[PDB]
């Protein structure tokens, strides 16, 4: 599908999720093109954004700005709870989040559940500065379905669960509904936290409304929404749902356990991420 | 490779290898003035778009972000501003945002391209309405000039809604311009200027920060905000004060909440929290910008 | 004054105070390459339009006038041309016209902007078809360079389908360029170049003729033709031959009538009479051009 | 009607006669704006084309290029017949045509028939460069309907008739039909000639087809169509019908009687005007 372009010899990210607009990157060379039992996988060398991973036509990450997403999705939750030891990451086709999780010395075990082995393979072959994450001694890589993995999880066995989901377009829509969240809340120790990728405030204020609603129904601890700059994601921003279960209080706005050096995240950035714009703040409240 | 027809792509050397594209609903106007290529078109999902020299200048959908931030970050950081100057007509949205401040007595608007103002007045409502405020003194002419002929210390604030430092507007980023702004400002006066993106032009920004640090004896701060339609998705701002009463840009002194201008409509983007957050820079930039 | 929406206007300093406008049916593509702003749109009454750097480059409705003239004025003035070079054939129409000549064995096409070639191939059928001829050797690169590395006297004719001498293409009108063309041409070879309008740039034209007169020992002639979509409605051409067999540009030696290329379709504009007429200049220009 | 514009502060020439396109000139200042009993009249100082006359939204002339039209319409016919003495001109007038007719020494009388007095007045007041033509001793200016004047003309009393008509949009469409042409043929001396403004080959090949047809039926002498460059007229070109009546032959292609100096017209240009483009040549033939 080298047709998804609005500019000759370029790749344009298009989808019903963000109609009437598209992000395009100049393609230098296509390194990998294949189709798994789950999705279309493409890796191309961009001209100015490094290597780019594309799943079902959606940009998953680029070497130039992975840091922002990977660093925020990991530390917002991880730096908000004391001495995290066991952590679950769902769908980390990349290793970057893993690399970021492992940055926390207190961690003892990092379970990884990615359903498409092709992603892990492609990632390991073309993205070195992150595939490195799969190599940590504490990483327990599991190739299977996340909602299932979590459904079979021992109760209260995790300090944190990070859901690096994709767009709630197909089968991954399950990762945004109540059943799944209840599943996560059960797997979390009391006062444990979850960090879910929760779309853009500029594009899906409706979807975000339901997500905030479901979490507020499942989680009796804190329920917050944070957003961050990620140039390569539609609208330039991406959000996160930060939730904690019944138990010790968790203040996601003020990192209690602050941390190569970090290229994006820092204590200021951490609380800044929870300051939503008025139009969004109104609804989410 | 075959293109899908019906799309407009924002492309430029200022941001090589990448492009924001919008589905064109209908062309409202496309010409060329003595200064720039001007385009006004109906986009499919972002309302009307204004494009200058091929660079999206604004969208009805997210113009609030830029206008509100560029206007209120400086104006909410000082007490009762009365005389404010805005360089770069652009569209009048900033103008509408300045009008929210009740204390303002006079607003000088200095735009060099009348075609831009004309087309804006015609195709944009919640924008061309700014030019209508009695306090607005619209002057069509070169801004750097207008500032040179400005009475020393006669302004409480200066807002530079410039474009990219690609054309002759590169001056608006040079030291000579900032010196002119400084003298035109009362002591303790503030300036806010469009200052590119941390993701694309760290180099440039670094020079801009230096220039302002050598010209302004008050406080110098860089802020950034989300603006979906500008390249990289974020845009920067230089907030500077001249020697005199101290200015704390990080903590708004008088942030507009809503009742502040109950009749102007609520603010869609800006709020006191977003104000402080705007000054929290990511690590890679934080080190370089000090 | 209020504008009627839905129109595209061609404006330039090269022709101040005037403008040609077209009702836009639908935007087919609008972006920017490393070299220029590229626009392809469906006009209401002129079919598809290609616009480069803001200047209408061709229209389906009248491209025949430009293409046929620039191609056949030189190609019908010499016996059996075999190796022809086209510089900057941004659309491939000139190409299609060159292909009408059965004696042609090889056509070198040198276009510097691949985006143009790409967008043309996609939206312009009759035009893009040209690139398909077996004799066509398409080369994406700088034309002036391609010509410097050209074997001396290897071409029978050179067609420069340049744009306006506004950007870096101003070289294509300079003496160094013409000297390169001359060396690349066989003795008695011919060159035809777009050479602005008698109504708008007498000054420029005058310099062009001088440059040509100092470089070409053969015959130098200026011709003009009607092209409704180019500013002023007419376009000019420089027809020069190098020292060698005499070349009579005023009287076509082998004009294409129709049976000449029965299978290519009939010419929509060119013919032997129009050929001679092209060289009849109005009085105000006749004196100045000698 | 200062709305007929597609560019702020500019004048745009638009009309159903040439849909989807428009010629625009930058307006410096509007000198005259009025409405006669016949049409809307406007005179504005253009930025780069001198003063401009506009009738019913259509540019009638500009100081910068009037030479082309006025010189071609008068000399194509006048340089084709030997010793012309009596001439009739019908049309929006401006004196440019008169000024050009008066360039012929042999001429003894120039009947001028303009129906809208306002046009003559406005022309006289703002266009001294052509109001001058009204002041020649041989000019008999008649304010009235041309069709009528011509219908009352004495038989075979003119050597040449020049119809500087406007577009065949309204009441002037009559000046393009057979009755009027027979009227002209009656008023012309044997071997006499007519020169009529005959639209643009690029825009009205069909109307031009009817005109050529009609003339071909009425005139038994020569019937030729010629076109000329006129930047300010839609398409950049304008055509002319050249016809001669039964009698002494007339070779419109080769001026038998060649002539401030001329700024456009010349012998070469004269015959070049009869060389039409293939697509037009085919139909007209």
């Amino acid at each position: 599908a080298c047709f998804s372009t609005v500019i000759p010899g370029w790749f344009s990210e298009m989808s019903p999720m963000w109609p009437g607009e598209a992000h395009s990157l100049k393609v230098e060379k296509v390194l990998f093109q294949g189709k798994s039992d789950y999705q279309d996988v493409i890796v191309f060398q961009s001209a100015t954004y490094g290597k780019v991973l594309v799943l079902d036509g959606v940009i998953q990450l680029t070497e130039r700005d992975e840091c922002a997403y990977q660093e925020m999705i990991t530390h917002l939750p991880l730096c908000s709870i004391p001495n995290p030891k066991k952590v679950l990451v769902i769908g980390g086709g990349d290793g970057g989040v893993l690399r970021e999780v492992a940055r926390h010395a207190s961690i003892e075990q990092i379970d990884m559940c990615e359903i498409d082995k092709m992603v892990v393979d492609v990632s390991k072959q073309f993205f070195p500065d992150v595939a490195i994450g799969y190599e940590d001694p504490r990483v327990n890589l599991v190739i299977g379905d996340g909602v299932a993995f979590l459904k079979n999880a021992a109760e209260g066995s995790y300090d944190a669960v990070i859901v690096d989901s994709s767009d709630p377009i197909g089968p991954a829509k399950e990762l945004f509904e109540k059943p799944f969240f209840q599943s996560v809340a059960r797997a979390l120790r009391p006062g444990g936290v979850v960090c879910t990728q929760a779309e853009s405030l500029w594009l899906h204020m409706d979807i975000i409304e339901d997500i905030v609603s479901n979490c507020r129904e499942i989680f009796k601890g804190s329920v917050n929404y944070a957003w961050t700059s990620v140039p390569t994601y539609p609208s330039g921003v991406i959000g996160f749902m930060l939730c904690s279960t019944e138990g010790p209080d968790v203040d996601f706005k003020h990192p209690l356990n602050p941390i190569g050096p970090l290229k994006f995240y820092n204590a200021e950035i951490h609380s800044a991420a929870f300051c939503l714009p008025s139009f969004a703040k109104k609804v989410i409240e």
